[PDB]
RNA sequence: GAUGAUUGUAUAUUAGCGGCUAAAUGUCAAUCAAACAUGCGAAUUUUAGGUUUUCCAUGAAAUCUAUUUGGAAGAAGAGGCUUGAAAAAA
């Protein structure tokens, strides 16, 4: 039984540095080291009030 | 120092939001401006460490407003990418 088509594999983040993984690098210098990469809100713009 | 706020001893009291203190932040189980033990009360970090196999395609920025604007690019928005082409004999 097969699919006829081919299928999407996995891809885990840090595995070897030649692998086609997601940027490992800019979430670790360049990147708010919170647990929630800014304020725990919905609404927010950077001080200035929210649009609504 | 040694006739005196002398020394020494069994068993006892004061417990941390505290007690002791002839008053030093000195001492309470040999680094106490607030002791030690346990915790399904399962600890937070704009700082900072680490982040594991290959090959190929494509390919940045250090610029702007705002944040009483910062500095070792924090967060939000905008800007920046695959559009084209480039094959010829009276």
């Amino acid at each position: 039984l097969r699919l006829m088509y081919k299928r999407k594999s996995k891809r885990r983040r840090g595995r070897g540095d030649k692998s086609n993984a997601k940027g490992i690098r800019w979430k670790h210098v360049h990147q708010q080291a919170g647990r929630y990469k800014g304020p725990r809100s919905r609404t927010f713009e950077g001080g200035k009030l929210p649009l609504y």
